[PDB]
């Protein structure tokens, strides 16, 4: 079942990527960079999850789905970049703030991988550092990054706030699932975790960019 | 013989790099960034191939994986594409989105090759196939939108770009052909043959390309 | 012993990072990017050294201990330190990102040669070490050559500051490969504990010390 679920995921990623490419052909005031980001996220996640489908992106230590971390270390920082560019739409870009988020995010995923490879107190030290990174990301998202959004007008700010809440809601789910699942306290069955890390990603990897791009495109007056 | 061939390669890379450094001292209208790219490519490939020469950059899997090649290509090949892209954009506005589109496709391509090499049966050829699809999309961009940018920068620049585009594209298709025929693929070609092919081709791609490229661009100065 | 030393280091890194964050809140004409760089360096080094403290960032090889977490640290921290130095030279002027990424490239290569050298034995080890030393020399030539000339182009006061931080960092730079060569990774003249202490103390001066000197000097140039 696990194999089939991952094959299906990879196919949905491919479909999402194609949709964003088609949108890119009639961009409606949205820079090409934002379409490229939107496309890379699902395509990369697709490849990683395909490796799991083929029975390659995991090993025994319990089952460590290391392919997930290879996925997130690229996809999650790109998702943050997309959100940041949305905040900066119609204004001057703050790449310092953007790369601040990328750095925090990459560290977050790495702590997760190390934590998964760790046992006892060591595991939860790394997990904890990752959670601290996530909190700082959330503070930036609803603090200085939102103030940039507000500096770019009512309509843009309204869209940013919507996508910020969307992504933030999914963000908190991942570390919650991790902790409850076999990687953490082991309260949740492996199959449950597998389904959670199939469904969430669909909403984060494709869902987010659909909401984001449509909202931005709507700001265009042709 | 394999060790000696790699030592010789590394020496040629060193010579090529030094030549490009000398050219950089009297740049003739070519930005410093394009000389830096030209220098990093051979120097990086040189180091990687030196590791093989020393008997480090390979392991047994029951064939020999020259993993040092993938370490080389994951850096050298995206830089080669960047160089080609900047050539197209010479004298005009740069499209970094298109450039990083090519880098992304290229890095993915090399990774699929590494995974394919570590894979067996149908799994190997799935990854190989994904890499081939990336290469095709790179070729479509190179002779499509990227060439149209070249054409927008004048007849003389376009003529040069088309020349270097065909040069690199010719070498590009050789690598996946050799891979498939050689021990990593169908195993029709002898290991020594593959070793020689992945010594000779790189010399034309890592040094040859930049010689042709830089000379052509420098010639546009007068 | 070794574990406790690394825990202490990680705490000092955290304190340094917090200090730079506080400075960033009242920037005094120093761009945000330079505060971000100043913060990432110690935070990253802290995390890496914490892994050693926990007994994860090291393994046995050649019957000796490879502290591989050091290389994970340096491959990120050392290029950021060079970027910081380069941006200092370019303070008040046009950026030369080509020169900057030239230094990053040389630096990343340098650290990698060190890792490979540490995994190597006999003549192979010292070939890699040698390639790393050549990279360091080219970095020093750039630092006191073209990069200093950029500093000079940005006025007497900035140039004076750059020269000071350039000498500071360059002095620490030569120490690392000297310690490596003398320690178990090289000739094995120095005991493991001696090397461990050197690669605890130097980093404190490089990862925190440098940015304290650098940021204070730059902030001083601010008129208000
Ligand atoms: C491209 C995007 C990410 C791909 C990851 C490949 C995962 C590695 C798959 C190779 C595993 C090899 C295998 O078959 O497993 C034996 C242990
Ligand atoms: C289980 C979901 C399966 C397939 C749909 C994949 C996409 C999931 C997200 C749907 C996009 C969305 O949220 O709707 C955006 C809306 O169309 C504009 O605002
Ligand atoms: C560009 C970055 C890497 C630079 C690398 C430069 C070295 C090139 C080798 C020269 C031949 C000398 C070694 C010949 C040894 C013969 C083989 C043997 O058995 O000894
Ligand atoms: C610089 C750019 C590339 C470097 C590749 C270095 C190749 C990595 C080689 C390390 C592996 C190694 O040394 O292990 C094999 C050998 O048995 C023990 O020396
Ligand atoms: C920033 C992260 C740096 C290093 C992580 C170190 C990874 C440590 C790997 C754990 C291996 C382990 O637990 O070994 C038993
Ligand atoms: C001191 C090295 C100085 C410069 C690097 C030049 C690189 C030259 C590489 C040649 C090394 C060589 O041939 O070494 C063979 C031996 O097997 C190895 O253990
Ligand atoms: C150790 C060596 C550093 C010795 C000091 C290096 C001084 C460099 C002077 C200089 O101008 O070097 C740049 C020049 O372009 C280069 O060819
Ligand atoms: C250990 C591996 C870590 C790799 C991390 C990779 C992170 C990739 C993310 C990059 C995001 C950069 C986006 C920049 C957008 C450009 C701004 C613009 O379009 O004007
Ligand atoms: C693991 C894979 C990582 C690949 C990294 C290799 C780097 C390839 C990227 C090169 C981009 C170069 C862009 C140069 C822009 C020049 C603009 C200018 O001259 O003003
Ligand atoms: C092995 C992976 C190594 C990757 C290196 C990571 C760090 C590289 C450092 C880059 C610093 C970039 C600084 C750019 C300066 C811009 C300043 C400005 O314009 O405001
Ligand atoms: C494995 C990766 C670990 C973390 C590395 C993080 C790298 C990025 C961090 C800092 C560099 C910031 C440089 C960007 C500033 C751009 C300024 C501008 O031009 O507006
Ligand atoms: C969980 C914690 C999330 C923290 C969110 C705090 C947002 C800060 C608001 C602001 O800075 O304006
Ligand atoms: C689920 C999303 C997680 C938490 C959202 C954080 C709430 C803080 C919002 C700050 C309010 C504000 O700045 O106006
Ligand atoms: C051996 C490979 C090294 C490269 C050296 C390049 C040879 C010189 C190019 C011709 C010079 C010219 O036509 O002006
Ligand atoms: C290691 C670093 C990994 C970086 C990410 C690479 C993954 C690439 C995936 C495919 C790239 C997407 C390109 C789509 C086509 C671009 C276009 O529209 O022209
Ligand atoms: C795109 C490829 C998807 C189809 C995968 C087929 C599975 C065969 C196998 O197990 O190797
Ligand atoms: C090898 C097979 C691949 C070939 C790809 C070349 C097709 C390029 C078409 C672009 C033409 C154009 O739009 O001008
Ligand atoms: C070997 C090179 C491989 C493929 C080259 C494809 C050339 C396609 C040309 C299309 C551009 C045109 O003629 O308008
Ligand atoms: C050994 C060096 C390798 C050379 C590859 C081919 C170089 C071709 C030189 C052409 C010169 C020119 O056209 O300006
Ligand atoms: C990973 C990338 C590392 C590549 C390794 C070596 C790069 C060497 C940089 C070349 C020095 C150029 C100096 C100059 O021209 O001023
Ligand atoms: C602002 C709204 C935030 C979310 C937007 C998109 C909707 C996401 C809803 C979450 C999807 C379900 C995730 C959990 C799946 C658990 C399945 C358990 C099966 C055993
Ligand atoms: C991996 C893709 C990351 C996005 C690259 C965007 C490049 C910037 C474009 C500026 C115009
Ligand atoms: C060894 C046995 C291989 C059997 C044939 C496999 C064909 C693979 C085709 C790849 C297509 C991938 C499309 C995505
Ligand atoms: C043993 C089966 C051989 C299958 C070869 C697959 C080749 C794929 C080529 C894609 C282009
Ligand atoms: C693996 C070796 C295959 C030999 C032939 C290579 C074909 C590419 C052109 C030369
Ligand atoms: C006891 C000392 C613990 C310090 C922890 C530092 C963590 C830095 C990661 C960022
Ligand atoms: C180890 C890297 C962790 C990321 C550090 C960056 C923190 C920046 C926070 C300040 C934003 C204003
Ligand atoms: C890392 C490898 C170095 C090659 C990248 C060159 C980029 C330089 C950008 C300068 C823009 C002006
Ligand atoms: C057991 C044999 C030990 C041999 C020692 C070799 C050390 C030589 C490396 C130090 C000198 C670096 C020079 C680099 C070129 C400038
Ligand atoms: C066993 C105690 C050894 C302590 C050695 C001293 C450590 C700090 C010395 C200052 C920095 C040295 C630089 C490397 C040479």
């Amino acid at each position: 079942m696990i194999s089939i679920l991952h094959y299906g995921y990879s196919f949905i990623m491919l479909l999402g990527a194609l949709y964003f490419y088609l949108l890119s052909k009639d961009p409606k005031g949205v820079p090409a960079s934002e379409y490229l980001i939107a496309m890379v996220i699902p395509l990369w996640s697709g490849a990683a999850y395909l490796s799991i489908a083929l029975g390659q992106g995991l090993f025994q230590y319990t089952t460590i789905y290391y392919a997930r971390y290879i996925d997130w270390v690229i996809s999650t920082p790109l998702l943050l970049a997309a959100l940041a560019l949305t905040a900066m739409f119609g204004g001057k870009k703050n790449l310092t703030l953007l790369f601040s988020l990328v750095a925090l995010d990459v560290f977050m995923i790495i702590t997760g991988f190390v934590a998964d490879l760790s046992i006892g107190t060591t595991k939860y030290i790394w997990y904890s550092l990752g959670v601290i990174a996530l909190i700082i990301i959330l503070v930036i998202t609803f603090g200085p990054l939102r103030r940039i959004a507000l500096s770019n007008g009512t309509r843009l700010a309204r869209h940013y706030t919507r996508v910020a809440i969307y992504l933030s809601a999914l963000w908190v789910c991942y570390p919650t699932a991790w902790l409850l699942g076999p990687s953490g306290l082991g309260l949740a069955q492996e199959l449950t975790e597998v389904l959670v890390f199939i469904i969430l990603p669909i909403f984060s990897k494709v869902g987010f960019s659909i909401v984001d791009l449509h909202g931005l495109r709507k700001l265009h007056q042709s």
